[PDB]
């Protein structure tokens, strides 16, 4: 331990070591919604687990989801009803059997499984959710200890009551938002609040009950995961709707007037006018963050891992007036920053954050997401377009990124394809390993998992090497979307081959 | 500049810059004696600077070249005679002309020489540069001028003066080494020295003139490679020759004994070992000048080089120490190295460096840790990715960005060789990996490959580019003969390799390399 002088017996042995945090791997995206099975509709049963076993099979060791929200009534759970709650019509009615609280008579008979109609599922399903949610409030046995257990607990309920009320006042309302509310209820006036819980406890218990019922079959899916070496990753959009439950019972961390009502909504320039309420981040900074604190320790409580879409937004947001019928006429306003961060690791831990950061970002942004570490994305069907400085091109990935064929608001590789502009076709022709153009969606997942980017994510679509049926969401479209299911005879059963391909890939790149 | 508070007008355009640091390029390994030419081999003559414009055509900002000293008997650049001295047989005698040393009727008839003989070339060509030496030294003109600005300048005299002094006692005595010297020269008694350049003082001249006109050519070379958008990157052995001018002016920074000779020298440990036999550094000693040798040396890579590679670069953090008596390897000790602070002074005495390490083989914790606190590159070689798995570093989803990829070095088979004698098992491992066509065309393919990595630098040697075999092969260690002797193919001038510029220029397009 000095110049000149000996080195220990044992020199050639003190050889580097592969950090754990930096592993390789892969994973699949697939939504619940899509499995397979005959209720309209995929659920949190036997298919979640078959296809947890199916990921382990090829060695991957991540699930990404979309949401787990009550979505639109579109389906899209980028709108949710709440940011907190789960989508009840996920809850798996042949669990709700082995639990005893449907008996096997009560289960529809089945319906044709192309695709999602959440009308049609919400119209076979809810009445026998409610019946079981109903069976389950006037037991009282080891379930109903668990569920009063939920219940009382402080991490539950620091949304789970709100979210309860909120949803009782909207059922016996007959009004567009909350703002058209009366006064009492719009202002939540302390005892217009327990005239709410007196006059509407039942449908209060019993949404808190089916909350519970979502709770449990997640957490069983999350264990088994977990039990199988496989990593969930959630999704969350940065912003919440204005009709919500997050919003009146917290007005004050929003961006309001005094009746309200949002001085300024989300959106982007040339423009795109989402129209989300903005978050009073000033404000926010007075309690710590609390909010966000609180929404974090939920995505925790969901998932191991959470994606955080328009990212961008937390060290700058484009500001429109609400008056407004178009996105043009906003301005660029100052976002937390690494403050934000700083707060929510102090409140609940280490995070793993996926920042959503395609398009065009500052370079505020590129630091913000570096200074928390967290990992950024590349798209392959965006890599086409363009020159050689495309990030998106596997050259110019990093190690500290996830990259993706595509997302759930890209088509397939497949359907990409077919539409593919010359110029960017021959290009990526130059680019990837093609072989028939039937396998593309193979070339594709294999310059995936050929980067170095840490983390490669492949849609179970493209793994299918299905075409642009099969087309999750396509932006700026409002109807048709959400609904792609796992075709009804492909089990997992029947995709050995598939599996075993994957992991011949990930063999050869350093991924398992 | 406040939570929820307005951003100026022009936030939208406060993009991320690429760092022109990082820029991502490629170039091309070829050694100067490997030019073609009529004089026995290559030179900094008229190839060198149509090389340079064919580099650029391809889009290449990089030229790697071999060490450019004085080489052994054999022609090894690694092996050479002194460590700062220029091979005065890569001088051009066509330049010479042009400077008025030579006229042109006295330029030798052509000689055929497929592959580099040294014998051939020195007879050849040395009493011809000793000629236009002489005309130098004889002359009082702006020529002569630049000799002295050249010979009295400080950063030149620190290492040339002892250099010539050395070879001037080398040539008058009969001696294995200077170990066997008589005492007064072995010890640089200062009279005996002084003895030395009165007996010996024509041969003093011209060595030092004929280092002066390496330098000319070199730095005309290293000036319109700049002027072409051409990075030029050296080699250094990190140990220097025992009988060397650099060992025998500076024996206190050596570990010698008292009467001189090596207590220990270098190598490296069994996987019997390998003894180099290079005389080791008394680095300890080295600390209390503030490793002055070393800062002299870089100060002079830096004068020849805009980058250079470090041979066993990890010998600056742990070295292998063998005593000197041994016949083999085995029976050393690890010692430890300077570490940063060789680098702490070197920064300090001639500012910021480039410096690549090569890093190949079995290397401890310390070594990458050291390497990583400079910020200097490391190697990976294409050529040993496909024996062992998916972990092995060589692969290209496992290269980094700061790192210099190679197909293989001047040290390695060509791509063509080496497939040819390629393991089964290796070579269906390579078929899954590269994107393989007609095995005429196999070094593309590895070409395609090094291009398409991560790595900031990609370079490719020339024989790769023209496709050779095993016969064009610069050099296979452990033997001694047969080596350094590749000179590119006396009927393909860069005229005709315009497909093949083409080519590469595609590859460093697509791959964000131009």
């Amino acid at each position: 331990i000095s110049v000149g002088e000996d080195f220990p017996s044992e020199y050639e042995q003190w050889l580097p070591v592969p950090d754990p945090e930096s592993r390789r791997r892969a994973g699949v995206l697939l939504h619940p919604t899509s499995f397979r099975g005959p209720h309209g509709i995929g659920d949190l049963g036997e298919e979640a687990f078959r296809f947890i076993d199916w990921l382990h099979s090829t060695g991957c060791s991540v699930w990404q989801v979309l949401p787990l929200v009550p979505p639109d009534e579109g389906g899209s759970p980028y709108a949710g009803q709440d940011a907190n709650c789960g989508n009840t019509l996920l809850i798996s009615l042949d669990e709700l059997v082995k639990d005893g609280l449907l008996i096997k008579d009560e289960l529809p008979q089945p319906i044709d499984a192309d695709s999602v109609n959440y009308q049609t599922a919400n119209k076979l399903k809810s009445p026998l959710i409610t019946k079981a949610a109903k069976r389950l409030i006037d037991g009282n046995g080891e379930l109903k200890s668990k569920l009063l257990d939920f219940r009382n607990d402080p991490s539950i309920s620091c949304w789970l009551e709100d979210a309860a009320y909120f949803a009782a006042i909207d059922n016996t309302l007959n009004a567009y938002s909350w703002f058209e509310w009366p006064e009492p209820l719009k202002n939540r006036h302390l005892s217009a609040l327990e005239a709410i819980y007196e006059s509407q406890k039942e449908f209060i218990d019993l949404f808190i009950a089916k909350q519970f019922l979502f709770q449990r079959q997640w957490q069983k899916v999350r264990e088994y995961a977990r039990r199988q070496g496989v990593d969930i990753m959630g999704d969350m959009p940065i912003y919440v709707g204005y009709h919500s439950a997050d919003v009146w019972a917290n007005k004050k961390h929003f961006l309001l007037n005094k009746k309200g009502f949002p001085l300024l909504v989300s959106g982007v320039p040339p423009g795109q006018l989402w129209g989300s309420p903005l978050y009073d981040w000033k404000a926010m900074e007075s309690d710590q963050y609390s909010w966000w604190v609180n929404r974090i320790r939920r995505a925790q409580d969901l998932y191991d891992e959470c994606r955080i879409d328009h990212f961008r937004g937390f060290a700058g947001f484009w500001a429109v007036p609400s008056e407004a019928k178009v996105a043009m006429v906003g301005r660029w306003k100052v976002g937390p920053g690494k403050s934000l961060f700083d707060a929510i690791s102090k409140g609940v831990g280490k995070i793993k954050i996926i920042a959503e950061d395609l398009g065009v970002i500052t370079k505020d942004v590129v630091e913000l997401r570096k200074s928390i570490g967290a990992p950024g994305m590349a798209v392959l069907q965006f890599a086409f377009g363009g020159g050689a400085d495309n990030p998106h091109l596997p050259h110019n990935h990093e190690v500290n990124q996830v990259v993706y064929s595509g997302t759930h608001d890209n088509d397939t590789i497949r359907g990409w394809w077919d539409t593919l502009d010359q110029e960017e076709k021959s290009k990526a022709m130059k680019y990837l390993s093609i072989a028939g153009e039937d396998d593309i969606s193979w070339s594709v997942i294999q310059a995936a998992f050929s980067s170095t980017a840490q983390t490669a994510i492949i849609p179970m679509q493209d793994i299918l090497g299905l075409g642009s049926s099969a087309r999750m969401n396509t932006p700026a479209t409002e109807v048709g979307n959400w609904g792609w299911r796992i075709p009804s005879s492909t089990s997992f059963d029947n995709l050995e081959t598939e599996s075993d391909r994957l992991r011949d890939l990930l063999s050869l790149y350093g991924r398992l």
